[PDB]
């Protein structure tokens, strides 16, 4: 996989942003995880923890998966990265998200995920607490 530009437009919710790619504005839903909805338990402090993540970013990447690039509401797929950091890896290792949504030909960095995952639920880390 490769990384490629973007910038944040508006942070949204714990695994969606408004991102610009190639110029254009878009949704972008992350890879491989599930946040709580905001009206749901630990739903904000997802958001929040995403948002400041994105935020405070000199520089946001986008990096798509070898499948599908778009989800059937037009959403971009992809793992979104921080300062070289994975956002769908930080809010699985902060037990902010759960692994989800892993179809096939779109799950390159799974075991990294379930890896974040098994740490966080040792750490009984918010979802897991
Ligand atoms: C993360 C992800 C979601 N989706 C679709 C499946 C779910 O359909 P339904 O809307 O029919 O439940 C929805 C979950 O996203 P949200 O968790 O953002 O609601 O988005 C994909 O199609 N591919 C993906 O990789
Ligand atoms: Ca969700």
């Amino acid at each position: 996989l490769h990384k490629e530009p973007a910038t944040l437009i508006k942070a949204i919710d714990g695994d969606t942003d408004k991102l610009m790619y190639k110029g254009q504005p878009m949704t972008f839903r992350l890879l491989l995880v599930d946040t709580p909805e905001f009206n749901e338990k630990y739903g904000p402090e997802a958001s929040a923890f995403h948002k400041k993540m994105v935020e405070n970013a000199k520089k946001i990447e986008v990096e798509f998966d070898k499948g599908q690039r778009t989800d059937k509401y037009g959403r971009g797929l992809a793992y979104i990265y921080a300062d070289g950091k994975m956002v769908n890896e930080a809010l699985v290792r902060q037990g902010l998200a759960k692994v989800a949504y892993v179809y096939k030909g779109n799950n390159t960095h799974e075991q990294l995920l379930r890896k974040a995952e098994a740490q966080a639920k040792k750490e009984k880390l918010n979802i897991w607490s």
